[PDB]
């Protein structure tokens, strides 16, 4: 399911995605931590928080 950023988040670590308020990053699924989700965003696929994050409904 694709998500929507409603908080802009800096990408501190590689695997981390510098998700930006407005974005809609594609495929976004669940990971095994806690507050991070894996999805394809300015082209590359990164991990992100996902209370900075909103599903597509």
């Amino acid at each position: 399911v694709d998500y929507i950023v409603e908080y802009d988040y800096d990408a501190v670590h590689d695997d981390e995605l510098t998700i930006r308020v407005g974005e809609i990053i594609r495929n976004v699924k669940k990971l095994q931590e806690e507050g991070w989700l894996e999805g394809e965003l300015n082209g590359r696929r990164g991990m992100f928080p996902d209370n900075f994050v909103k599903e597509i409904k």
